[PDB]
């Protein structure tokens, strides 16, 4: 029997769970509001921040969205944060990347405040998902990734699972909370030797290389759980992930399609660490 | 061909760089000053405070030694903490472990000033070293390994390493630092289906689980290399690592001995730690 791991539809019933949430948070005299700025008039990174700005409005969080010009300087972006470090009325701050060459990332990353750091990013909230404690603000891929899983009941502990890729986005926070979990967690990236060695023994495989067809069928055991993050479009217009889906999905007792899969739920963990920061400011 | 990896001959080694470090540093008025708090009158811990305080003079570093009794508050902890905190001539800041029951050591080792945690287990030490940033201070006993493999001129890129135990002291810092030098890592420990899948294919495995002839020979292949982290005591007295040394050395290329392995290197980090923050005064 194979599953598939539907993140669309566990994401919309998430957003109908916060928007009732921030109905009864309103009437408390509490608006979840989140700030996202975008450096730069990037086509794909535009249509990322009204990705957000569409869900934020769709569970009654307020969206206050900044369009700053690629040519602004790294000391504007950090009065910036401090402005809204400060705002009461603002409770998550975003910062969408990636940033133009002359910012630093790791600074502009480590001014926003930690109480307001939705996407995990700072370095203390790294440190504290690190320490096995996932009371902070988590990264919202790998959370998502988490989220999906526990939604089909999926047991972690003692299963061996399969990293591929080791980003800060989502490679390495996802084997830590994998390991949280008390699974066994293999970090693969691009030096490693043999993928396939890791991969054909694993119950749980996360591809999050950005690779058309990394993932085949070959490199899969019976019964695997496939999660694929990437999001790749084909010069034929559709859309597709990491993995060879049509193949990998006959050997898979559960896989996420693409799209429809972990991309929403990156989405839903954003709205929902927005409006953790707002519930904690009572 | 088996190479000892001689930690207790690179950690002499070390403490006559610091030695000589520290005749500069105090020539500029910079008197290198480790804090040491024992909480308690554990006799083990005992031992390995005045092991610390010879190794400190040893290189020329001034060690505080501030015994407190096994009763004392959490509240009055941390106001000794915040005292050494603020003291301008104290360079770093250790707290023997273990604590007390009666003791949170997370809400303690966060109130340690990141500048002065010469343990790296402040949150955003442990943040800077998941994010790949050498800003912060590292652990000592993955670092003093990392120190080690170095010194025999170990090349651990896209080396496949296996790391049994996951501690915050040791298993998950070394899996990051090992991860950050580009091998692809897995992280094992007691809920592992099966250690043998990993350790058989391991070019370089890190044993930190705390038992007795965990790792056997049928486990390991030919020109591994290992590292004993375990510092375990037998029946009859005799100090014995993780691995059986006997027949696993049969198979290494390089392997740590227990004793004089990972233990002196462990100290030896403790103290360079100490000088890098006394240096970060001039
Ligand atoms: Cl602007
Ligand atoms: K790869």
């Amino acid at each position: 029997a194979m599953t598939l791991l539907d993140g669309k539809a566990l994401s919309a019933k998430i957003k109908e769970e916060l928007k009732e949430k921030n109905q009864f948070l309103k009437s408390k005299g509490i608006e979840s509001c989140l700030a996202v700025i975008l450096v730069g008039d990037n086509p794909a990174s535009q249509t990322y921040v009204k990705s957000k700005a569409k869900a934020c409005e769709e569970c009654g969080i307020k969206s206050l969205v900044y369009h700053l010009n690629e040519n602004i300087t790294q000391n504007e972006l950090l009065a910036l944060i401090n402005t809204l470090n400060h705002d009461d009325s603002v409770h998550g701050i975003l910062v969408q990347l990636p940033l133009p060459d002359h910012i630093c990332k790791d600074l502009i990353l480590e001014s926003i405040i930690s109480s307001k750091d939705v996407d995990g990013f700072h370095p203390i909230n790294v440190g504290y998902l690190n320490l096995g404690l996932e009371s902070g603000f988590l990264p919202c891929t790998p959370l998502g990734v988490m989220k999906l899983l526990k939604a089909y009941e999926i047991d972690l502990e003692g299963k061996d699972a399969v990293i591929i890729g080791a980003s800060n986005i989502v490679g390495r926070p996802m084997a830590t909370m994998l390991l949280n979990a008390g699974a066994t967690v293999s970090v693969c990236h691009i030096k490693t030797k043999d993928l396939s060695l890791y991969t054909r023994q694993a119950d749980l495989i996360i591809v999050a290389a950005g690779c058309v067809n990394l993932l085949r069928s070959d490199m899969v055991k019976e019964g695997v759980i496939v999660v694929d993050v990437g999001i790749n479009r084909l010069e034929s217009g559709k859309i597709v992930g990491d993995v060879d889906f049509e193949e990998v999905s006959k050997k898979s007792s559960y896989i996420t399609p693409v799209p429809g899969g972990v991309g929403p739920m990156t989405i839903a963990m954003l709205l929902e660490n927005t409006v953790k920061s707002a519930k904690n400011r009572l």
